[PDB]
DNA sequence: TACGCAAACGTTTGCGT
DNA sequence: TACGCAAACGTTTGCGT
């Protein structure tokens, strides 16, 4: 269980034992047989504890999620899980709920489990946070939700949320709408507000006022989606058309109406965001915009490969781009043909 | 960085330094100040690595998953993430894909970080599986989704998915249905198998006959949901009602019918089986059987940290229950007065 | 040419006194 | 009464010869 009780059953010294177990030097066959058959019967699992200790690195990673079942945030992680795995990496996942304690725990835990680099998404960031995350410069990282590149000591990946909000916004536009409604994410967030100015500007351009009766505020979830579009509705004068800031929340929005006997999108149009793998599966199937979320997981893991292996030291940002899906929950509004 | 650096800006011994940094014996508050002090300016982090060496224990978990996006799924995880933060724990979240050499490769990799215990979730159980998972008798570890109690070196947790299946069947008999179909999961797994014929024996009692053109195979993903419903709708003499094996594959269900333009329920019935978050959001709101996935993981982990702390030797097994969720996606059959 | 010896990485802990 | 010394946990690796 021990590299020397390997070594003694190879009758070797416990030095050659590692060079077979690694290829790290030439073996004799004989010899690289033996220490094999020892391997095999003491049924030995070299501790990586061990190593890592010699060898300052665990070949592990740390990512400081938000939350790991809500479908966009899940989508991310797979992806992320994927590249370690095939990379040689072990996932350490760990969830701070946006608490800032538990995430000066995890921070704490990880930096103690020593992880080679951090992979951080944490939605919100306050200034405390931004601070622990400083203190940790040490450890290299790089934050895959900032809305432009927040802090100058880790890599960012920016999603250019404000660039979907404007394709939303455009979409509906040319598509007949004047009258349209809006259901953001917490605009104490990228996805929230970003994706929201984007569409404020499409508007702005188009000399549409969104009257305030019809701007709901969600937080990603289904019920905040349904409890919105019930809000909307609930109305005297009501929308033609309604950009839901995520796709889960807009599958909220899609129950009320048809709680509320609207036909979407007969009655009312709706356009997601996100882009999520059952989103076409809604019910009708959703139009949206659709976040690159495999890329970048890839694209999160490789810049952070980076600094790890080839030692980088400055600060990098890659930008990513979300694009439109067409799908079933949009018609033509009032406006069509007077364009 | 290392405990000597603090030792000496602290002006005391290593031994000191462990001793204040883990309460681990008494020392003198001018002392302990002072190794905090350096503890503070040398920005020191113990490092775990140390620490696992010596004491023999990670103070992590290895939970062997098969993916992390699907609901279900990742709803679990979610759970057990919870457990383990709360309870000191770390988690290395490891998805095998039903990939046998992947497996044997997570499994590995978790052998060598020498991980205090195992959290398996493979979903289906070949020999050639439950064979590697025997050469690992020594670590710890609970399979949370077995039918029966498979292995006799691991702890088990039952869901009763045949109670389950049983009480679904049950209800749609009950409320006037004769003309049932079925789209289950792959027969591989408990949560496929199980829960089918759980509801084939309630449809057994009854003497109800399931036509083998209604039964048509799903894989828990949303399009073969589609598929099916689709090719069950898409014959001459349609059942009344239909039993989903998985809300994910049941919203795929949801779909085909909008899309044949059938009304659900109103037209055809659905009765899914997860119960997951989203469900009741579906359109329309899907009435399902749950299944507990928090307590799925709670328990799982609660028995391993028995087996942990306690070091327990011998093999338990706990049992969760099914509840049937009454929602809006079912109508009374033809037969309700006649009962 | 093929291998072995000892030091070392960062801790915790047994015995001290 | 409060503390320190050295051994040790499982590896990898520098120099050998
Ligand atoms: O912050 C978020 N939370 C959940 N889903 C989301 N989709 C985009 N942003 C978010
Ligand atoms: O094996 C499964 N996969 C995905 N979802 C599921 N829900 C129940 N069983 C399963």
């Amino acid at each position: 269980a021990t590299i020397k009780d390997v070594a003694k059953r190879a009758n070797v010294s416990t030095t050659t034992v590692s060079h077979v177990i690694n290829k790290t030097r030439f073996v004799a066959e004989e010899t690289r047989n033996a220490v094999w058959a020892a391997i095999k019967e003491l049924h030995y699992s070299p501790s990586a504890v061990a190593r890592s200790l010699k060898v300052n690195h665990t070949k592990s990673i740390g990512l400081l999620a938000t939350s790991s079942e809500a479908a966009y945030f899940a989508e991310i992680i797979e992806a992320v899980e994927k590249n370690c795995f095939q990379k040689g990496y072990t996932l350490i996942l760990g969830n701070a709920w946006n608490n800032l304690e538990k995430q000066r725990a995890y921070l704490s835990m990880m930096a103690q489990k020593r992880v080679d680099g951090l992979l951080v998404m944490c939605s919100e960031y306050p200034e405390p946070l931004l601070a622990m995350l400083e203190e940790y410069r040490h450890i290299p990282m790089v934050v895959m939700d900032f809305g432009e590149a927040k802090a100058d000591f880790t890599d960012a990946v920016i999603d250019n949320a404000f660039e979907g909000g404007y394709m939303a916004g455009r979409y509906l536009i040319e598509r007949g709408h004047r009258e349209i409604g809006v259901i953001p994410g917490p605009l104490e967030r990228n996805t929230g507000a970003g994706r929201l100015a984007g569409f404020m500007k499409a508007m702005e351009e188009a000399m549409i006022k969104v009257p305030e009766s019809w701007i709901v505020q969600g937080d990603f979830e289904p019920e905040s989606g349904y409890r919105a579009m019930q809000q909307i509705l609930s109305q005297p004068h009501r929308p033609t058309a309604v950009f839901c800031g995520g796709d889960i929340m807009a599958m909220g929005a899609l129950c009320a109406a048809d709680e509320m006997g609207l036909r979407v999108p007969q009655d009312v149009s709706l356009i997601g965001y996100d882009n999520v793998r059952n989103a076409r599966y809604f019910t009708p199937a959703l139009t949206t915009i659709h976040q690159p979320k495999d890329s970048l997981g890839e694209t999160a893991f490789n810049m952070l490969l980076d600094r790890i292996v080839n030692k980088r030291e400055e600060p990098q940002s890659i930008e990513v781009h979300p694009r439109l899906i067409e799908r079933r929950s949009v018609a033509d509004g009032p406006f069509r043909d007077y364009r």
